[PDB]
């Protein structure tokens, strides 16, 4: 488990939305893994804005944040899981590292602030949902 909180924005793995979340929607995408929901409360997260390929995650599983190098967010085949069949996730960065189905929702972050989540993982590899592209964040 696990969100982003910038601004009055809640970031939430789409599997991992709750009910408030969807009747509080901003925007999702079932293809990027991720959604938004509105808060009442301002967030103190940052949004990195970069194409930084290092940087550190937080996994639940071990109670650690590991450093770790990742991909640039690409079109990935991700093998099928208890959320989701087998099908390519979009805007997807890999990495070698831990992690568990409930380690989604921790936070990959670089020198410049937040960069995404935790969305899948297997055989040693982790997949962050990358969050950069989305500008919108930062207002409104
Ligand atoms: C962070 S999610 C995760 C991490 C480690 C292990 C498993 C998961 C998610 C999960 O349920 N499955 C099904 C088993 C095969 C895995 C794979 O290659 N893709 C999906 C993944
Ligand atoms: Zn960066």
């Amino acid at each position: 488990s696990g969100a982003i909180y910038v601004g009055n924005y809640r970031v939430v793995n789409r599997h991992l939305a709750t009910h408030n979340d969807w009747a509080n929607l901003v925007w999702e995408d079932s293809s990027r893994d991720l959604l938004v929901s509105s808060t009442t409360a301002q967030g103190c997260d940052t949004i990195a804005r970069c194409d930084c390929q290092t940087g550190v995650y937080y996994c639940s599983s071990r109670r650690k944040h590991y450093p770790v190098s990742f991909s640039k967010p690409s079109l990935i085949f991700v093998e099928a899981s208890e959320y989701y069949p087998a099908r390519y996730q979009s805007h997807l960065m890999l990495a070698v590292g831990h992690s568990e189905p409930g380690d989604c929702g921790g936070i990959l972050r670089c020198q410049h602030g937040v960069v995404g989540i935790v969305s899948t993982g297997g055989n040693g590899l982790v997949g962050f949902a990358d969050v950069r592209d989305l500008l919108w964040l930062d207002e409104e």
